[PDB]
């Protein structure tokens, strides 16, 4: 049985196979249990209350009760707890608050913070509402924990109300916190860099503080809003994992603190850096939604839990189970140097190889002949497109292709009519020169005039043209914060930018819900669950190298479903890596994701065209297995591995892709075992027609054979009889 | 379905959840699969046959078939395989054989090598008989693999027949071998030392050869005939383990070889060191029984599999499910300095505290006033015992106690009437002085006159006296091998010693099957599955320190059931460690084994007596749980841990023992989770009367509280309602 | 090949002796010939490095280190082959691409630099090379005629080891006023800061002139600050730094 | 100062920056020190002699002296030492020998086994000759340790003489052995394969036995005769 229960001084937040059990102790909220379902909880794992040196107390005479030593669900500074705080509010002469629990309510169904991405399909949920108050400060803090009946996830966020007669200022307000008992733990995060997104990092939890964060105004290439706290020795198949994630695309922080007693605090939320929030009397602030997800089936377990939750409750329903079009994108193919004839020729060749969607990338607007001007000027360059965008689109439609278009709405060039008309719309500081990045500036989406302008321009573009797909780019990070009329308004502008962004994209994606929106930020610079609420796929990386893509796809699909993960067959030598890779391998690597093509098909040989046509026919068949099926990692492409292998199951279909990076010699062949088959099932391998029991494939496995050479790959395809 | 099947050129050896699948390829036997059950095996994991440099071939023209690169079940040297061989026979001018498979048979039921310890309760077994021949040498080698319907174990051994007209000499003859595919593996072994027996060692498999062995004539304190080949990252709860073990108590070797291709060979058998075996025409040789055991449930899984197999098919049925008597042993209590009055006084005190069996240790025979004489002279010292042994035994029986007696039959003192009468009975080399050890010598049990003498003397002792229990000691290792009439007979004498030992002990244990025989060799110097075939318990270690016992019991019960594992509450300061430990902790540690007492009860305070009486009452209750129940390790006492914890389940009873070695300060309490409970079960904790769901105990766990101090312990006792 | 089927003795014991007696026979043979013909340079070989030990190096002052002539596969091979044995012993040949063992394309420049960390030779059909490839080889030969004393007679310092996990190799040689450093990167990288490569065993106060840029660095700078190693995008790229002490 | 010195019951084998210091204790040879040069060695790192369980003794009454627990320069089986032996000779009905030190000599200059590759340029070397005998077996084993004045290396080999009236058979005869004190150690070896020769392997020393070997009649692609 699932939902929320209030029983004496215990609160039970009960998702499928995941419970949070909280105790109200004289107004303080204690974390009793987070993990597998327990009913009729007694307190076997309660904190033993004793006098801990230098851990102080709310009363003079009781030295054994201390907020320094109790496990909690939110953290304050100044009451005796010295662990990192998650709520900190300035009021009058202090930033000490003392919020005490006053009352609990339970909601059913749809619920979430206004103006921020939050779960959908909530009919079968309940929400615990914990109302806290600081009577002296006249502030309310309300905590929300939501259950899901079909996933081992709990969602959380908070609302702070200013009920005083004076302005107060929020300095810290995280979205989730948990104190976990002293034990050995490891943490897994996704970090990396541009052209190396979502690098899987694992390390031991150590005394002190570990954190990942972005202060870039976007979640960023080099850190994802995720942190997995794992049982010592977790594997792909076994051990406990708790994943905490944030539905937010701006500045965030995730941290793990191991304190003097060996206790462990984890939290995720808006980054304190670049953040303050003024609340006038009666104003309130709601934090982005955090998620806590649990598996006892190791890292594959947490992958499945997280992917499932995303598919059912974050990604748009219109697209979450919809096969995505195999596209051609002209960017690597032509860069800025294209015109109508070139486009239609590429379109002709795309149609012959059976590509479904044609995406016109950067350079169709203003005088965008390079990347030094024109952002902000969303006017069609009819000279370059050889007529109206309407006529181009009709040409593409008549060739039997869907039509897609690149935008970069959040940005403005100095050399643009937009900047000439409104220089103050850029994020900037009075009396400081601009800081430049790709020779462009960032629009101040905290400015409601900026949001109104973008709604208007883009609504016009989408209503007047038959566009099937949008690629929404964002190509630099935020510098030079100083657009407020006061310091405090500037401290607010990075979050207000996000609120402006989400108002913009929720509006457009809702008003034009037939269009497939793909998010992008120089590839994976903003690939988070805030964006995935509105954009059901993402350009995972500008790195289109088949081999460099292996660790990238490993990370990009670790917590996020494969269907989200844009991957394109590109030209050789690869433009990022300077590498030759077999076209077969480029195909197989991209087919572990959401397949498209990005190279000049008009300059291919007849053979290369035929190969691509064969790849497209293959993927039309594999697409449901890849995009709708269950993913199992078999060999991980980490920093030391010479191999990658990934399996997908979907009904009677099982496929396995294998890649080897460097050629080897006098080395026994790898034995590759499949997972999650029917032991008694009979599995027919397409290439040799042999029929194997599931037991054989899982417990004996495949001897993997390759010729001599680098970057070779192969695919095994099975049908269950 | 289980048993043996022969299907075309495949042989299926099918135990419960464990299969060995062998292929006959033109007379060569290939290991196709060892692991979880596969029916209708096709060969997904077959070796890919290619030309490997310097890996030679049986024929001129086929460079891709090589015994250097095929996975096999026995190993020869000289045919192209360069991995370590497991069969090597000298005949004429060579020790090259080439045994080729000729014929297979299947047996049902009881089967095993003559004169060597082998499984019992075999009604539901089948045995594959693989008959190989070397036609040139006129030798037969026959391989036996036996299935068990109720355990994931396969047993193996071999018989070599000399069908030639000339003497041949066996140089190597192991009992089991398997070639496992290249992969990452770890190995677990039990090593250690005297007073540190069965230390659990884990390490990575590396290129080259790793081995443990004994050349001591006994398996030894410092290595156990066991080797666990484990999937990388195995834990207590997860991953694959293959345990290979030998039912033999003499010289053995276990090795793991990782070759040039990254392939891995494991084998166990009689040590080549100190071994050669002459076979005259028509003679044969059978190897000891090896066992291969499998779990996919990690190290606890392999513990359970191995323990179960031992309980049901090795340990005597008369005792394997029989609760063992709580004993008093006088050794640490008095050493050699005792007489009748002292003994009966100790007996009186043992009876008052509710002890069940009284064991008279060393010093009752000949003029054994110290450890410098009398071994060999099994004549009762009636002066010291104040009358006949018959009268002493009656005195003990009348006090309501069973009676036990120490023997050391395999040994002889220079200062003894035995040595004076028969100096040639000692193991020795003509013209060399003796090597001494504890100032004694080893009898040559390869001498049939020696075996006859010991049968006679001991049969006399046991038939003329009402003895309930025997402690069978063996206190030095074998030096100075030179009793043969030829070099070859000397090379045979270490194995013949074992055959003599097993003839002796199988005879006596069978003719006197009501007596409980406990094996001993300065504690755990010979604690192996050869001895456990006849002796259902073993003195695990002379180290009776509660704290030093923790790693010892960890290892001693790792593959062997707890019921086997003698453990005694002894005096403080401890005689080996020089350590004070709480009597409570001495009790709890010994109650994780087969409980007895070994200290001078006549010199205890009234309080200490009362404590012991309480310990005895407690264990009478825990004994079935401990001895008959299922063991779960919760925290392991390894080289770095400050803690030990072990759980036992038995029907509605669950107990957990916790020990902390060093006092800690300002350190959060450990959280201890129980295993293998009913999630919905209700578990009532005796000490506080609180009732916890199994889910709470398994997923939240117990906060473990202790006072300040070293070597503290506690016990949690639960009844399921 | 290796030895199988031991059974040439008139008794079992003579057969047990025959593997050692084989060696005694071999050593009698090779000590005789190498002594009677001591002007000849004898290079030992056994499908490359099948018998590369100090028994053989007593008579054969160089050895064919490996049949694997792949520039990249050669990195761990040379690491081991020169670990206890001097570089002068260690035969290394520039061979054709794609490499015959690995099936790999590697730059001719890298094939040259890797082989020049050993005892340089060539093993490919020079008659089927382009004019350019011939010229490159002629330049490699001129370079090594100069480096040969440094490599073969100088002191070797490993700076970055090509082990199972490293993406890099670097080896330095010092010989009087000459110091050279060879650097190889196996896989192309992106958005990764350049490696800092510090030299060893220089005079702190010595002045070291780098041939490629003419800049003069103190030994302290080269040892304690080190070189920022720059490469283009691509696999199996290499470079060489050459210094003269003034 | 380098070369070989015999001082009371100590033997000093002194290469440049490397010494082997051996003690004759009633005919048994004990490894006192192998490492950096020590003159006037006193025995700070001597084995503490105590009764170790199941470690037996050459005499009845002294339980603290055991070849199972003494650090040695050659290993025998059957006298109480259970570590792997490096000399094992069959004679008559046994392969137990008991070689006891009898006499030491010092050579200067060129020296080595006949018919086997051995160092050259030996003008500035000295060789310690340790003559051992088994009087019952009538066998001689002679150990040679050679110094080099210009390198931190010592060379070794042995000669076994059959002085009996019967055929004997050598089963094991290694060229060098050292017992090192309990401590944490790693080992480096060169292994690999054809087309992957001399792969550098490093690992922790663990309880039990680790070995590399060739049974191929050549040292082989996959292991080099070296251990660090
Ligand atoms: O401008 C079109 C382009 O935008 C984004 O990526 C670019 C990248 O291709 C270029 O070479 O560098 C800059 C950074 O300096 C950007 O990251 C899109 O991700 C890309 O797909 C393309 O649409
Ligand atoms: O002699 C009786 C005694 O035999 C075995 O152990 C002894 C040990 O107590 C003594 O102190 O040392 C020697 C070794 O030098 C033996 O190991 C039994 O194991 C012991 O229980 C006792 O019965
Ligand atoms: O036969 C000439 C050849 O001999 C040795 O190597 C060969 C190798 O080239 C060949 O391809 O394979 C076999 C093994 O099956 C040998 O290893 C020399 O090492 C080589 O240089 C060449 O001289």
């Amino acid at each position: 049985h699932m939902g929320v229960r209030i029983e004496n001084n215990l609160f039970y937040v009960e998702s499928k196979n995941l419970s949070l059990i909280i105790e109200n102790r004289n107004g303080y909220l204690l974390l009793k249990h987070l993990g597998k379902t327990i009913k009729n909880y007694k307190g076997s794992n309660s904190v033993y209350e004793r006098d801990h040196a230098f851990s102080g107390n709310p009363t003079a005479t009781n030295r054994t009760f201390s907020l320094d030593t109790q496990r909690q669900i939110f953290g304050q500074h100044g009451l005796g707890d010295f662990r990192k705080p998650t709520i900190q509010v300035q009021h009058s002469v202090t930033e000490v608050t003392d919020f005490r629990f006053v009352e609990a309510k339970i909601l059913k169904g749809q619920n979430g913070p206004q103006g921020l991405p939050s779960p959908h399909s909530m009919d079968d949920t309940e929400t615990l509402v914990l109302m806290l108050e600081d009577s002296k400060a006249q502030l309310s803090l309300t905590l929300y924990y939501t259950t899901f009946n079909n996933d081992a996830t709990i969602a959380s966020y908070s609302k702070l109300d200013n009920n005083s007669n004076q302005e107060v200022v929020i300095h810290k307000d995280f979205s989730f916190m948990a104190d976990f008992p002293a034990a050995d733990y490891e943490i897994v995060t996704l970090q990396g860099a541009y052209a190396r997104e979502k690098t899987v990092r694992r390390q031991q939890v150590e005394q002190g503080i570990f954190s990942i964060s972005s202060n870039r105004g976007a979640s960023g290439h080099a850190q994802t809003p995720a942190l997995l706290l794992c049982e010592q020795g977790v594997t792909e198949d076994a051990g406990n994992v708790f994943a905490i994630q944030l539905m937010y695309s701006g500045n965030f922080e995730a941290f793990v603190q191991k304190n003097q007693l060996n206790e462990v605090r984890v939290a995720i939320g808006i980054n304190p850096e670049n953040f303050s929030w003024k609340l006038a009397p009666e104003e309130y602030f709601e934090t982005p939604v955090a998620l806590v997800t649990h598996s006892d089936q190791g890292l594959t377990g947490i992958s499945h839990e997280s992917q499932n939750f995303v598919l059912k409750h974050i990604m748009l329903s219109e697209f979450s189970k919809k096969e995505r079009p195999i596209l051609i994108n002209n960017w690597e193919a032509t860069y800025f140097d294209f015109q109508r004839e070139k486009l239609l020729e590429l379109a002709d060749e795309a149609k012959k190889v059976g590509i479904e969607l044609f995406v016109l990338d950067d350079g169709w607007f203003g005088n965008r002949f390079d990347d030094n001007r024109a952002l902000g000027d969303w006017v069609v360059n009819e000279e370059k497109l050889g007529g109206s965008l309407e006529s181009l689109i009709s040409a593409i439609h008549e060739r039997g292709l869907q039509f897609g278009l690149w935008l970069e709405p959040e940005m403005i060039s100095v050399d643009s009519d937009l900047y000439r008309q409104h220089p103050d719309w850029a994020i900037q500081v009075p009396g400081y020169e601009h800081t430049y990045s790709r020779n462009q500036l960032v629009l101040n989406l905290a400015n409601p005039q900026v949001v109104e302008y973008l709604k208007s321009v883009l609504d016009q573009l989408l209503f007047y043209h038959d566009i099937d797909y949008i690629k929404w780019n964002m190509n630099r990070n935020i510098t030079k914060l100083g657009n407020g009329l006061t310091y405090l308004e500037t401290q607010m502008q990075s979050h207000q930018y996000m609120l402006g962004l989400y108002e913009l994209v929720s509006y457009l994606t809702e008003k034009h819900s037939h269009i497939l929106f793909e998010s992008c930020s120089g590839g994976g610079g903003r690939n988070d669950l805030g964006m995935m609420r509105y954009f059901p796929q993402v350009w995972a990386s500008d790195n289109t190298d088949a081999i460099a893509r292996l660790p990238i796809q490993y990370g990009s699909s670790y917590l996020y479903p494969t269907i989200s993960m844009g991957a394109h067959v590109s030209a050789v030598p690869n433009h990022q890596m300077g590498r030759m890779t077999p076209l077969e391998t480029r195909g197989l690597v991209a087919m572990m994701g959401n397949l498209g093509y990005e190279l000049d098909l008009t300059n291919l040989s007849d053979e290369e065209k035929a190969t691509i046509a064969n790849q497209v026919n293959l993927y039309k068949e594999l697409r449901p297995v890849v995009q709708l099926g269950q993913q199992y990692r078999l060999i991980n492409p980490d920093t030391v591995s010479n191999e990658a292998a990934v399996q997908f199951n979907y009904g009677n279909q099982t496929i396995v892709t294998y890649v080897r990076v460097l050629s080897v010699v006098e080395t026994m062949e790898t034995t590759l075992k499949l997972k999650d088959l029917d032991e008694e099932g009979l599995y027919k391998l397409q290439e040799n027609g042999e029929v194997y029991s599931g037991a054989e494939l899982m417990y004996a496995g495949l001897t993997v054979i390759l010729s001599q050479g680098d970057f070779l790959s192969r695919q095994y395809i099975f049908r269950k009889l």
